[PDB]
């Protein structure tokens, strides 16, 4: 109309952009900082950035951006562009990202008596520390610090409001605990001027529905067909082949895990440490494996038993495992044809004995492999705190 | 011409590009906003971003640049770039990309009678939340949040328009349901001011031609070689050869599945539960082919059968599966090889019951499996709703 | 020099760069469109984009920017900046890219009499459909559509010149057919004004030398590897650890070809097709293996042969294959023992004729499955169109 | 100081920056154009693109930009910002990049006479044709065309001055050989003037210690294990484990190759002839390794040599190879166990001569494949040109 | 307030942004430049980068920005923006990024006396000479070339600060061990100026905890089940299948490592020495293994003891080792028997001596190839610098 047209032509007549919209060039300017998350796009680990969605809301005054409805009964609010009127450069600190505002700037909402508003949307990629530790049962804290970059604690006096999450949009894989917010100020190196800023705590804790369903499950599921070798008769001859078929087939796991951890060399994660544990296991059944594969084969009459494991795995564990263990010409050829079969009996006794030798330590190994594994993914995976509040929200 | 180059002199003289075009300060400006969609570029599930390009259509009215044509014969519409006139600040509220507005601002026709119209093509990458449950089977619904961000419903009264689909360009992997549009208003913190905005649901059904050839069929078929170890004699030492490499080999579908799912632990997929529903069968072989083994070579004279199993796999699943199962020193020594060659025959006639229950268990186990096999594929693959659609439309 | 000064100080005069530079506002401004191809970056099939760098060629007249070179002996041609000139707003309508533009606007020549040229380069990203159907040995029509996009028929006519391709750079893995244009007038919603544009058709062969020889070539000779069962004798256990080998390290080729198909459910590729008829025969071939070890490993004394396989394997394909196939007491004890291996004998004759008989599964195998191969690869292979153009151009 | 900013003031009164500086507007403005390079940032194969990070150095004269230093006595140069002064557009024509200029206009350095000096820093991404022929003993030729792109021979006489390498930067992938440049001028279909340009070739020798140490040698040696395939015994049933292991698991080397190669169907690499060649060899083995299991298990006395046989492997082959090779009643009984043995013995001895006819076929294959080998690799590796300098230099 | 107002209108008068500050024009500006390291975003290997976030401390003096304060007894200090106050064009030399600059130029401080300081963050993309040699233990030395690009040694005086690391957010991968500086003086081709420059060199050490429990560790572990071949009875025949099987897949590693790796011919990496070395133990033990399984399956009979390894293997090894190693009708009939016997256990005899030969060789290659195992992996981890250093910080 007419009135906003000659409201706009009287604010910019003598305006400078560049000058602090105080009326005494003596006291700060407060302006009031808050934050609004809208949603956590994606938590890099390998990075270790931040990438969310949040809007900003920055409040001061304006002692020359005033006028009275009187004299202009239709207009209550004029809206300036970038570059027209005067703004704070308060920006983030860590910004891990090319450029460095990430603010696209929009309108300027003025009052009819001089307060200003400004509602900034932008996508920002903040640094903070992933902590690689108790990695499916862990809980994050990245940091948001938000401050002036030119203008001091005596020019302007940056307040804090409480961040706001009314409509959040629930990520799905991250599940957000809370936001709170400070403000402090600091000294530097280049002034005397305390430079007060805001910082604002994104704690978030990860859902470990995913990773434990795909990760840990099967893990557990396919290293237990290691221990399965133990009940393969030793005439089949696969106990190696399957031994040693799961055991370098189950390295894919750590090649995913690859992917995801960060070449941190802080702290070993929870989940490498519960795949190494599971990977001596099963490399020592291996080991354990030839160990009864030579008692198997021992080929007779070229040893004997010592007498030590005469009493140890035929007598004690035997029984604790319950397993219960012309004619003098002719007349001398036909004696040699039977003295040679008594030999063969004697032979085939001797060598039947080293077999039901390494029947017990199959026996006796897939009790002690049974009872180390089970005590291990159990030590491990409840070592991690709020474990049992991990599973008892995702999974239960 | 002289006429054109008049008028232009004319239209911005005292113009203001920042007041709103209205005539009286006291009633909104009705922007009527509309869309194109002209393709679906891709549909990201990992970053849960969706990529079309679309155009979009503004048109309101503007009261300064009016004109009769009697005074200018030859020219009846002109057009402004970006900066010279009055334009709302629509843009799509969730805008999942590094630059906010995505809109490529174009020239800005202008009627005889100060009716606006704006057409600016953008790719817009918008973040909606994609829902992996039957994810072979699956409809997605994308919105699309469009409205004014410094207006407030007292200044600049949007309307709507039902969206424009005249030229789609059909992606091939995503089959468009439609487009509904709806307009609401809301309240925020800021303002009291309600802010009017328009929403079109994206509505999508994915086509289950590919993924269902390239993961559901192979899937069917290679597992079915893991059915194929009951078949095997035992005495070809493969049994565990084979069962083993199926089932390790099998592993690398859900390698490519994980690098479509989202790492969301809110849903199991439902081609996560039918490949670990194929794994468990095919683990299950290896356990029965490990029982099965035990008995082929069980070492006879170091057990008997404790008369349960003589009358379950030898007499009743036997049947019903149809299987149907100096003389006097030169004397004592022929009769001891003779008696030698007796008890080796009766080791002999034991052993082999032992090998013919191991066979039972083969024929046993190779129905059992297989029913096993068949009714769960089948009923975690119809358990989805609309599949019968899916099959019907996109195989069939 | 001092008249190029004083011609750009006169050309400026009273000039805007808004309106068109016809005499008469009521006739279209004849504006001639051109095209010239540089070179093909790349051609994704995944995302269904073509990225081209290629030259623009605009020419329009002026009727404002015209002088005598009696006046001015020295210049005949003047540069204007983009800005500070009218120029048409022709864009690519598909343009698949981020900004929406992508012509780095250069310096625009201007003629003694007021002609205008203007040649800026580019590098385009539209959006094209990509078929991929007989994947190896197909050709892509991909389309350019360029036009105004704010001035309609009656202010701009759009007149089309024919692509120039003096200069290509061929680009190797793609060879050019063609690249014919149309122009076309259309109606849209907006406007009652028609919409001319011109489209420019791509049309490109692959060359087919570099899959066929890391795609096609090795899969037929790695599965000839699976034919190679049938003849090995089956005391060698190693009969499933040769098929069941092959076939499921068979599976990298297409896990290579999952890298290159879009995902789309219209088409299914010929290489595909062909991946997945060689998958089936090497599957068969375990199956078929699997019933020749039932017939080495019969354990005789437990069945006998029907008298139908009888007369088929052991009869007829034996022959066409041709195979061609106190005295009492110790009397008592020999013939015992005698007795015993006459009965051992005929319990070897037996299992002897058994495994003949699955010799000749193996050779009556071996030449059915060899037939089955060559007919289905050539078969296949040869059933896409211009497939003898493809292997008489890149391979001959 | 008060003389430069008297200075900055006098020099850009009544300047236009659209004209050409020269003085009389019928003589070309002569312009020197050079280049530095830097470092060779990355050769990428695929995209057969060229990011290199060098200088440029354009030199003209400007006939405005001039004052005497007696009344200034402090400066001697000034500099002017980007879009003040008139600056020649050279800008390379290749530029295989979104944005086509890359080059960071700088501050442009301007005499006490009038002489004009730009050095703009950039890293330019061209486009130059990657033959992979010979890979990894080629050499590359990438041009880099520079020229006008709107002034033509008539009014911007581009000279050229030779390329400066002083300070190089050694990539240590690539050995820089030199870089020739030319100055030649062209016809083009918009305009009769010729267009004259600079094209500097980057001539670069590739490395080839990395590649021949992780492809090369690894292939060499892991190949030579499928030759130990001929010294097993054939009681050990691991001959086709061990062939088909090794020709499996050695295809992971063209998958690395596949990564590196452009998908360009004009010429077969080296490294892939000599991958090629490899597994043939190694695939002969296995075929080969099957005749030989098929003559051990020959299962006699349904067969005999057909003496064609029995003179080459056996007489001819074995010498040079040097490898040397009531009473009745019971008379009756006794008698035939006798001949039962008998024949047993005659069926051993025709079953072990098949055996070492196996042996020879190992023997002989495996000097027959050794020398295969060494020829093979020998002659590829060879056959490639500049291959001794490329081991003299890098290896030595 | 009203005096800033009035200051900001009296310091722009008459002030041109190109001139140099300085009142005197015949002596050079002095300018103070320093750096601020905040944190080490990534260090790439392969594109030999080095991505951190830093901050500049740029400060110098203003002649004309000068008043007194008690004209305007409230402002002390003014801020300028860019483009309206004369700034240094200081800049990264290598600067390995598209755009070249990378400052976000942000408000300038201006003194109360003239005194000019400017703090511009940014993120740099510098390119430094990444040496992969002791790759797990390495040392990193990438400097930092600051200096203007237009002004000379003449003109502007660029002085020199130390750097600050006052907070620095250690990266967790890298330990930063120092940032010493200098200031330089050269020449160049251009001109006869000096161009004074100041280089930042930033010393980092690499954490090897990561890698050396992921790439170290693992590999000693696998690789010492290759070992456990000598372990395993002949009679089994899994030798090869465990020994082939640990060799191959072993590869993986170095397909991590390729991913790693920058392919530069210049240094071989220590960790590809090491895991170089490791494939040779394994591959030798294969071959060996080879050796031993030829003796087992000797076929007696055709062949004898050469005498040479009768006193070897057999005498002294053996020791060493400790291993310790009508009637007459009827009477022809069995006496032929019973020398068929005889011969069968002369022929046991022979072959029994054979397999303990192929036992001694596994006995003594087990202590060969153990003594091999450990002194190589020592020798080649010791061999690398500061090595102790590292795994005194890192794992203890
Ligand atoms: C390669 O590493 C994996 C291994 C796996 O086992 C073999 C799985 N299997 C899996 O996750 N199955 C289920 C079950 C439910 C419920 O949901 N998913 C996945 C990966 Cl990535
Ligand atoms: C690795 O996972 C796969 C496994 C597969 O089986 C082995 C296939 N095979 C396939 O898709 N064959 C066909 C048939 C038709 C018709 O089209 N394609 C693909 C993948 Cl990705
Ligand atoms: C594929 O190459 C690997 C091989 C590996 O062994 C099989 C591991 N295993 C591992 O790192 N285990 C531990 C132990 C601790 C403590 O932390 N991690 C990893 C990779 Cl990447």
């Amino acid at each position: 109309g007419e009135f906003q047209r000659k409201l706009y032509k009287e604010l910019v007549k003598n305006y400078n952009p560049l000058e602090r919209p105080v009326a005494n060039d003596s006291q700060p300017l407060t302006v009031y900082f808050s934050l609004s998350l809208l949603q956590i796009m994606d938590v890099d680990e390998k990075n270790q950035v931040l990438t969310t969605n949040i809007w900003l809301q920055m409040s001061w005054t304006d002692h020359y951006l005033q006028w009275n409805v009187s004299e202009y009964p239709g207009v209550k609010t004029v809206r300036f562009p970038d570059g027209q009127i005067w703004k704070p450069d308060i920006l983030l600190y860590n910004s891990a990202d090319e450029r460095f505002d990430a603010t696209f700037h929009t309108n300027v909402l003025v009052n009819s008596s001089g307060h200003c508003q400004y509602l900034p949307p932008g996508i920002f990629k903040s640094s903070c520390y992933i902590d690689v530790r108790w990695f499916p049962f862990d809980v994050q804290h990245c940091k948001l610090k938000f401050g002036s970059w030119s203008y001091g604690g005596w020019s302007l006096d940056l307040q804090m409001q409480e961040a706001d999450i009314s409509g959040y949009i629930p990520n799905g894989e991250w599940d957000l605990v809370g936001i709170p917010g400070k403000r402090s100020e600091r000294f530097y190196e280049c002034c005397k001027e305390p430079y007060p800023d805001v910082t604002f705590t994104v704690t978030m804790r990860r859902r470990t529905l995913y990773y434990g369903l795909n990760l840990l499950i099967p893990c557990v599921l396919i290293s237990a067909l290691a221990l399965l070798v133990f009940l393969l008769p030793a005439d089949s001859g696969e106990k190696i082949s399957l031994g040693i078929t799961v055991l370098l087939s189950l390295t894919v796991f750590m090649l995913l895990v690859a992917e995801i951890m960060p070449a941190t060399s802080d702290s070993v994660p929870l989940i490498a440490q519960y795949f190494a544990s599971t990977m001596i296991i099963v490399g020592l059944s291996v080991v354990v494996t030839v160990i009864v594969l030579q008692y198997h084969h021992h080929d007779p009459d070229g040893g004997k038993m010592p007498k030590w494991t005469r009493v140890i795995l035929l007598n004690w564990c035997a029984w604790f495992l319950r397993m219960k263990r012309d004619l003098a010409k002719i007349l001398e050829e036909v004696r040699y044809i039977a003295n040679r079969f008594r030999c063969q009996d004697e032979s085939e006794a001797v060598c039947s004995e080293w077999k039901f030798a390494a029947c017990v330590v199959d026996r006796l190994c897939l009790m002690a492999f049974s009872v180390f594994t089970i005590i291990c993914t159990i030590g491990i995976l409840m070592s991690a705190p709020n474990f049992v509040e991990a599973v008892s929200k995702d999974f239960a």
